[PDB]
């Protein structure tokens, strides 16, 4: 079970189509204002304490895609967006959505 | 009705493009206070009680979508994107937005 | 003159790339009071007031669209996106864009 | 130089890949209130005098963008996507984001 | 190494597909405040002092999705998409986010 951004997957063919699928997760403002609210400059992935949140946030949304492709009996899914939109009063709450194509596979060979 | 992601579907030709389409839905305030706001820590689709709102805004906008498609002799909506965008003054109205391109395929067997 | 969210036409072969294109409509905040503001549960396009709105939105950028490609001497506007932007003290005003790629085709037959 | 948002182009053949390149330009509050704070109803691009504005913004991305691939040895760029985003205290500040990818191109005739 | 928008690389073909990989880097209030807040007019990133802190924040995002395609064992990621997400309580911080697809490529000569 592969995720791909790419609409179709160099050798192989995807013989069924299965549906568009989703997943997604929301960071509370309490995340927010603990690992977000503070940062100073520029600050990336590595150094920061808001990453960790982020890629739980991720990783949650991604096994929610991935079940619901599994329910459907895709072996992956392609043409994969993610997006991260703010949502709330104070701009604080964080939601992470992925989409993408449920399909079944076979290798060219 | 097939909904994809992806610009084509393997396995077919597309013999007719009919168009872009579109479909949406709104989750007003009243639900977002309910069920969005309270929010604490990250929360999936799983455990989550919004996730019930979202999956039927997602499935109204696609129901939209899918009569636009059905209503133009079209038998799949391919290139399709979900984007979400946070509304009026206190950001606290969700729009749920789906489009692509209505389209008649014919098998290649 | 065709539109689509598809890079790429089955059936018909691009002949020249024109450049990118673009059409644009904005939505007051009297139409957002007047028809998005309190808007109360799960509202779909179908049955709500707003997608009048939305559709001539819509309609006007497309419109902005199609005549940008036309004084290019294009056919068709391909690898559409179409999103949608709240703007504005308030949160209260809309902006539609769409952009994609004018282009000239040739029927394969 | 050639701009478009498809993946590949048509008659020719990509032969060098040669990075990711943006542009933006963004739009200050002053012009946000002397053009886009006023509409009322819904104006389009066509009429409205904010997208003499919005126009010559993209300009200036696309002149950054193509000024990039310029430099790297590029004669186009491709996969284009082009994004508005509102920022700042009052929402009243307008950033246009254009990215695509840098290629060296060789006609197929 | 390779990062490209387009899902694939003409002149290549991928072998394999390792994952959807991510990068990100977030702007502080601070350099909002002292680089964004004060635009007055159109101002391209040619010459405006914000321009220098985008690409800073887009130099880190990319490096972590560079380094995350290595770990995996990929030469290339593909299929990119950047965003960026004013986040926080006064819409005066700005997250860069990049995605794409991390494979393996074999050249065709």
């Amino acid at each position: 079970m592969q995720f791909s951004t790419t609409p179709t997957l160099e050798g192989l063919t995807i013989v069924e189509y299965c549906g568009v699928v989703t997943g997604e997760a929301i960071l509370g403002a309490n995340i927010f204002r603990d690992f977000f609210a503070g940062i100073r400059d520029i600050v990336g992935g590595r150094s920061g304490a808001y990453e960790k949140e982020l890629r739980k946030a991720r990783e949650i949304a991604f096994e929610e895609l991935g079940s619901q492709a599994r329910a459907l009996g895709a072996d992956a899914v392609v043409g994969i967006d993610i997006d991260y939109e703010t949502v709330g009063q104070n701009g604080s709450m964080l939601m992470v959505s992925v989409s993408g194509t449920a399909v079944k596979t076979r290798r060219n060979i």
